[PDB]
């Protein structure tokens, strides 16, 4: 890929946003599928349709034009993405991840990512919440990477490390807060693997992914994390296990919303 | 992202339906060396890929592909003699273009065949492997014929692939194979597709086998994904033309010979199976 | 799919052939931090990549690459000081453009070197790993310098890659290392290439190791594939500059010395 | 080669028809400084170009265009406030996208207005010129919104342009103008379109006049061609905001322009009652 | 800068040379309604454009073009039945691809024909206009089949175009027209090419006429330019099928047959 | 085409040049075909190949790669282009004109453009030097313009005027300076018309162009002038009439080059500021 955005594009978008809202969030949240209801938990919200924001990719699915919402979650100023972009919709990664770099320029310091995923870990049950401790970037293995192209030093280094991508401290807080919520099910934890999609996996692919050490599978999130870490954002996230993948040839969403809301109090600064 | 619009598929289907009175219910994509299947076909009417509107055109000089409509074993079908591969430069939305056209022609079942390298230790050159499942390596990185906005007139946004290879046809393939009475048993397994065109290193071969792959090739998977997305029943076979070497210690005319004989066997197998396809 | 036509490779080769009287028999691609190999050349003649027709141009500012012709250790060769990477935005047909040009110049052997992360826990920082085999992850998805119609004037449609790293040179590499009487042993293993530019997560590292990989990098494999397709003998090394995270320089000069020594073991 | 397929136009039309109850019969493309027409419209409903599926988005940072539906003077209209130009980088198939959408909405007449430079020596700043014909310079080189395979559902392969500007509306324009009781006559002439964005050199101005042109601009023609191709009745005007320089050797000009704009706006409103059906 | 590389042309030429034994010395590009010239051709071998390697493919539905080799009037030639136009979406380097292939086949003379609108008021519907010169409007803005680095194996960087339409053939055309038994004079003039697909407004027609144009169309010029660049002898005609509107104020089937017969006769006048 | 270069690209190229040379040119000269010898006669010259300069378009003709040369001409520091880019070679105008914007960022205030052209005016003879008083941009009529695309306000306005593109003062000084030279032939003056190329004109086209009011015809320069005026550069230039265009259907260099070169050197002293 040849990242089509120039440094000034990001600046223009950030400048437009900074002049259209007086809010200055320190945390950005990307709402996964069916988790958009999180925006309704914000107070003093101001919304911007993706379509009106300069340089912003526009939603694909008809009748579901995305929105960027600035607001207060749990005493914390946030900027949230209601609706996201996926590689399977035809968006190259430099477009899918455009918002992450804009957030960095707005002054955001932490990125919370959430998604709905397929459970590969045999212990997982539909409705479980999995704290993402690590990921496997399959598209990245072949070069499909949002960082492809000459490096923009104003954002980060040429070869950013990913071994510490999911903040270790937030991990501990996530477990503490979960116990405070008193759930019948434990807080799951593990590796998220991303693949292109849009078709779901065959049985042989699921077995293969599980042996790769993956716990949950999806078609997003990884590109955003890579860009976030590259530009210095702290990151943490969760996968909502909406289905158990088929391994043989033979509500929960509100809980996650509450969980993310409570964790706002655990984000540094 | 797919460059064809819904009406492009319709225009091609309309062109074909107006140029032939045949109305096939089954489509067959012949792999390499299985091109002889077109013979054995009766009342055949041929269209060179090059003359069909919107149809991708062959790459290998002197081997322009052809779409042939004819009767195989009393069953009307349309066959692809020569196919398209990612390694030739075609994106998957072009490689799989014909599959959606077939659906629009009224086809309800797609039969896919190919030549593949054997990964399973029980496999021998000349074996025929019923495809029970597949591993789409290109799909892992986003190279997918379904990439782009979803066309609901074909299928859903997130089509399932766990039951891609028809279970009923699998049972019929096994019973038919027995009725054929062959020296070798009908193998069965997972086909893994990778880009090509170079063949694998020993390390890649060991890796693929560990992934659970039984046969390796550079086609078929894309077609199957598109077929399932638009509702086509699918079943297919891999002709094992060569055994892959799994180690460094281990150090041809007979290999080619075993391949040609196996190919004739696959042709008869596919012909007999026509009677087993429902409807 | 490859945007260069056969005549483009020829035009570039002729330009070089008419701008230098040297006729290299060996080509060397210098990995990261190994550019110093060029200084060992004598009778050196340099050409900036930027001035050579059809040649891709470096991306990192202040580090414009160069093609240098000269004698290393009694052998005529052409060296690449600075390389091209997929992570930089180049499609493989551009990354490997030079390999086909070298073949047209008359080169018969290609030496590939690179810096890599150590996956095999036996490797220590500074170790040299003779490349015995490779795993082309980008190739699994079709990202291949050979993608597109085949140019028979270079090679066959389906080149074999199982015998990519010359067995003879691998034996001489081991014999030469012992003759040098080095304290540390000469490592050997499988090199796996992934796109980059980010480094691996712990999960990816564990995965790659289980795939049978000993060293990981973001180059070399494309050039090797193209080299073998057009008939070049191939051998190379990874300089293990770091041990990848598996849980939650005199070394470079030694490689440069070793590669220089092996020039004498190259046939013809 | 057009980048939109027939169904893209239908999608946009369907979207609009399901987001407004207004059913326009006439479309108005407002020229530079003529966006005030949108005011004086009642029962108005606005859509930013940015939110409309497939619609090109304005380049000029600061004035994101919008589509406005409403009743003008007894007629249901859809108006473009903000336009697209070739000089901005839009290929003609994007510039004219709205025209085909309008036809699919049920629009039967297209009114095009623009600000233009005066080539006719008799023209004065503030004059309003009924467009009687045009000269498509970009079309001479193949830059044409119709380039590519023809879409028969819109129109024929070789559309005629000799009768592009409706003769009946031309008579209606002169009648309505006369009734308004204006002292300055309603000018009439040929509009020539060129790419832009730079203004003409003296040599170019003379050349243009010798070609038979009365006014020069960088828009409108592409739209008129697409409109006639899909069967829309067309008529329009050029507001002469400046006299081009013809020799090698202001507040009043601005004023005459401002007043002429208001005048053209009133003129178009009145003309709504003379549109057939 | 032209999508095709020299070897692309060679491949196509080789394909044709190995699929037919005929070796044409002349090539004819049939205009609108003049495809019937392919008939009255003996020992004809036809190839659909679609099957010929690198050949552009027709856009008009149900009218797939074809290349036909055969003897016309004692001369071996290759004819294009159906052509390519910029208004259809083809860049000029594609529209003119066949011309360079013809040169590589051994063709020495190119006969171009087309249907055109009459600008010269002296012209009447059905008239045949010998092309004496042309005006390349798309060329004024850089839209040219020769745009890009020059391929010397074909021609020079800056080819002259003032002597594009062979003087001798034009003189031969006027002398041969006699035996056509036509009571109508053989017209002659300047052909002006513009993009299309829409027809001219009144103002454009008056303008084109004042430019010195006698007939207007949407083709031919790109082919002539490439033909002259690679050294081909060029000869051409426009069939005036309509008189453009110059103010706001069955027969054609016979006219085409007339041109076809005329072109056939001229075969005997082509040198060598 | 809406121009593929971003503002920062021009800045990057200017910064690179400014850090590789200490010279601060106030004048930029684009040498036409056969006028390349102007680079000589330049003192304290520093040269840069187009190929090594970041973002710089590269020459197409094999064996003759272009160079950017910085030096002193006649007491005036300047930068010259030896080798140019033409639309007929495949370059879009945003590439052809890239150097002009870089010059502006380098601190250049005046652009001198020269070229070889065909004479349309019956009074011109081969070897005549024609001061460009105005131009006709044929490609511009159809939209082929280096300014196509969103306007970059940091360079100039959206609708720049071109009625006064060729500096009147320099034109007056050119005629006065020519006098001093005491040449036999007079310094011609006229309208330059730009066509795409690469083929030369037919008789019909030549007659057409003359009727359009053109005095000389060529395939360059106009784009550079348009971009120069857009970013506020003072402009003046000349066409060396290398050939006389044929207008009659019946009808069957070096020398002036050096002359134009010494003339341009002389004019350096007349350039303001
Ligand atoms: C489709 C959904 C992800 N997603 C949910 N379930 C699955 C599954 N079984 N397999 C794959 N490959 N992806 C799955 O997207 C949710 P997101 O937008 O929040 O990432
Ligand atoms: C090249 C052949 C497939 N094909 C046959 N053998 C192999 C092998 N060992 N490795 C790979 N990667 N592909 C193999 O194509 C046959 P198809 O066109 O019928 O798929
Ligand atoms: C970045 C460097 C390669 N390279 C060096 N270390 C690593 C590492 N840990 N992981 C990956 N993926 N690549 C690594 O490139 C060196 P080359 O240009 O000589 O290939
Ligand atoms: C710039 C303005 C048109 N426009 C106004 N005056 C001129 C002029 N002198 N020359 C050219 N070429 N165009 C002119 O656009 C107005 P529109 O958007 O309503 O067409
Ligand atoms: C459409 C036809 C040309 N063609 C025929 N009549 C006209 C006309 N009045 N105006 C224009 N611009 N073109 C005209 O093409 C015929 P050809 O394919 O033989 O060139
Ligand atoms: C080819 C030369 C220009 N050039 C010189 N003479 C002519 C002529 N008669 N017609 C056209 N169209 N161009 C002509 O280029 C000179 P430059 O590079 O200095 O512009
Ligand atoms: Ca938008
Ligand atoms: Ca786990
Ligand atoms: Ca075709
Ligand atoms: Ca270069
Ligand atoms: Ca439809
Ligand atoms: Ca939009
Ligand atoms: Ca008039
Ligand atoms: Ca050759
Ligand atoms: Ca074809
Ligand atoms: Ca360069």
């Amino acid at each position: 890929m040849q990242n089509g955005y120039t440094y000034e594009d990001y600046q223009d978008t950030a400048k437009w946003l900074l002049s259209h809202t007086e809010q200055r969030p320190q945390v950005a949240v990307i709402c996964g599928s069916g988790l958009g209801g999180l925006v309704n938990k914000l107070t003093q919200a101001q919304t911007f349709d993706y379509s009106e924001i300069p340089n912003f990719p526009e939603s694909t699915v008809p009748g579901h034009a995305g929105r960027l919402v600035f607001g207060i979650l749990n005493g914390r100023a946030c900027v949230m993405m209601q609706g996201r972009f996926h590689m399977y919709e035809g968006y190259p990664f430099w477009k899918v991840t455009f918002p992450v770099r804009v957030f960095r320029l707005l002054g955001v310091e932490t990125l919370v990512v959430t998604n709905a995923a397929g459970g590969l870990n045999p212990n997982f049950e539909v409705g479980d919440i999995m704290l993402i401790r690590d990921h496997i970037n399959l598209p990245g293995f072949s070069g499909q990477n949002p960082l492809r192209g000459p490096n923009e030093e104003r954002f980060g280094v040429r070869f950013p490390a990913m071994s510490d991508a999911y903040d270790r401290d937030m991990r501990q807080k996530a477990h503490s807060t979960w116990k405070q919520m008193g759930e019948q099910r434990e807080l799951q934890e593990g590796t998220y693997v991303m693949l292109g999609g849009p078709n779901f996996e065959t049985v042989a692919e699921c077995r293969l992914l599980r042996n790769l050490g993956a716990d949950a599978v999806g078609m997003s999130t990884v590109p955003e994390v890579i860009v976030a870490r590259h530009c210095g954002l702290r990151v943490f996230g969760f996968s909502l296990i909406t289905n158990k993948v088929i391994m043989d040839y033979e509500q929960a969403a509100q809980k996650l919303e509450q969980f993310v809301s409570l964790l706002m109090a655990s984000i540094p600064v």
